[PDB]
């Protein structure tokens, strides 16, 4: 879609449980800098989800929260879940009854997971410095609406279980275009990952991606098998810009690529849907909840994704990205990325450093 | 099965094309040491497959070769394919009409792919030395007969393609027992990899593996999601002994784990079937075919797997494994694992070093 200049935006903020609130607080301090500099109004409507909603309403995704989510332009979500609520069944716990239920209600079709290895944290990566090479800067664009997680028929009886892996043209068109557009505004390269040598779903996938790629003549398209992509993420990850793939392969590969920066606290996530959903790629951290330890960068970079993809504020998002990088490049580390742990800054300190830097470079 | 002492064994040797013959030659020189030391007769029946068979018979898997394969106790296969035969259609090329056709005819149910990072080649691995930790020594046991590659219905039309991912009890029992038995004779740990939180096939998988695991009370069983296994292969691979998984997940994960030693020339493969099939994990190397460069270790360690799994000659196989390790530990390198390429030994030199060492330590 075309993003026109808008000066009033509405965000549903659902801070969650445990570290959620701590890191969402910092993200919102960065949003305050953006607000000051751009003169735009971000109307924030706060909503209760997960443990917070169970306590207040008796259920993890109450009607009130759903209404807030459906009335906002974008949804900004912290983390949900904690030991207080474990021991509730399945359907009633935060992570299932709250988070998975929200995701389902949004009819999401794409998950976008950017992965950067910062030059200054290469020593934190599991990969040797020469393997990282000229650098890692990629994005997985994963199909979320169909494929094997939703294909019918599916079922389980006493002797067998089955699922159907299926793609159709309209589904693949939608996600392919998403990936091509992201590629257009990045390094103009898409790699599509499938298993077209063995699976019919993947033969259809590849056929339709090749069709869409004609609408984007300036974007380089390569195709690789998922097993070979799994090896290439480790042997030469710098070859990738946008990685376009299926529900299942994207699930496996985006988690593999998450090992590369070597901390989940660094990694943002966006899902595109009826409304877009912005959240850290990693989950609950019950053992540090409340201690001002958690790394806020994932939540902050999720804010940057929201600005870019919900609001078309691409320049602003790139400035947030730059301020994070500059603070890291300066040597500042939360515990999750510190070699010397007693030299770690807190959640709140890290958040203030990023805000002061963003004001500096703006 | 129980391996009784046998003194006469029959092997179908299908050397293949390109580097196949070079490396199979060395493996067979190691087999000559084993023959001398054990006093056993290995009757080798040589067979033509791939390019070699096209040239001689007009097709890549002729009736003569099939007969040799079905009359032998085990099948030892080099590499097939080369530029001479590319440009034949699909069904008539070496890799499809020869290799995939052989595999299909054998009704294989398990692929076994051992992965070791030798202490002395850690610098060749893509992973940092501290990531490797206490060491990498694992084996993937992959189901080959069913799951999404074979489940019905399946198909492709103009607007959609689909496959069915399915497991039943009898299929999972068979592969689980295979993995448990391998674990029994190794470090008594199995990790089973599935997607039981989302897929019915995986719920059945997990249920039946848990059942089989009762027949093996001294083997530690863990279960992990495939996306988390994909991350753990990079972040902490030393936690794994036997990895038991499905057709598709094993395909992706065994290829990922192949990036860890950082050369395919090191990696053997066994498939269990009507007869067992022993081959290098990697393929064609047309650019070095005939130059006495190829690393023979994969073919040599495939011979060790054959001795162990077809013939129950476990001690002999561990001696071959030991002689390879000792030659590496000494500093000898073929080009694929040499930092200084002009200091590389040839295929034939590497093969002689291993034979002389095997004679030394026997
Ligand atoms: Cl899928
Ligand atoms: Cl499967």
């Amino acid at each position: 879609k075309i993003h026109h200049h808008h000066h009033h935006m509405k965000i549903a903020v659902l801070p969650g449980d445990g570290i959620g609130p701590e890191v969402v607080r910092e993200a919102l301090k960065v949003l305050e800098v953006v607000e000051k500099k751009t003169g735009k109004t971000f109307e924030k409507v706060f909503g209760h989800i997960g443990g917070d909603a169970i306590d207040r309403f008796g259920e993890p995704l109450p009607e009130e929260t759903k209404k807030i989510c459906l009335e906002a332009d974008a949804i900004f979500l912290g983390s949900v879940g904690g030991p207080k609520w474990d021991d509730l069944p399945p359907e009633k716990r935060p992570e299932i009854g709250g988070l998975l239920a929200l995701r389902k209600m949004l009819n999401l079709y794409a998950n976008i997971r950017p992965i950067k290895v910062y030059r200054s944290l290469v020593h934190v990566s599991p990969l040797k410095e020469k393997v990282i090479g000229s650098g890692v800067d990629l994005v997985t664009v994963r199909e979320l609406s169909y494929g094997v997680y939703y294909g019918q028929p599916r079922g389980l009886d006493e002797e067998k279980g089955f699922d159907t892996m299926i793609y159709d043209r309209k589904t693949v068109e939608r996600i392919a275009r998403t990936a091509f557009e992201i590629a257009k505004n990045r390094r103009k390269k898409v790699t599509s990952v499938d298993k077209a040598n063995v699976l019919y779903s993947s033969m259809l996938w590849r056929k339709v991606v090749n069709e869409v790629a004609r609408e984007y003549p300036d974007v380089e398209l390569t195709h690789i098998y998922v097993d070979n992509a799994a090896m290439q993420l480790i042997l030469k990850p710098s070859q990738f810009d946008v990685i376009l793939t299926t529900n299942m392969f994207g699930d496996i590969l985006s988690d593999e690529s998450a090992a590369l920066p070597g901390s989940l606290g660094l990694l943002p996530s966006a899902s595109f849907g009826d409304k877009n959903l912005y959240e850290p790629a990693g989950g609950s951290a019950p053992d540090i909840a409340g201690k001002n330890i958690a790394n806020p960068i994932a939540q902050i970079l999720s804010l940057a994704m929201m600005l870019e993809h919900s609001f078309g504020m691409v320049e602003e998002a790139r400035k947030i990205e730059r301020a994070v990088e500059l603070v890291i490049e300066e040597g500042y580390r939360t515990r999750d990325i510190a070699e010397d742990p007693e030299k770690a800054v807190s959640t709140s300190q890290m958040g203030d450093l990023i805000c002061k830097k963003l004001e500096e470079i703006w």
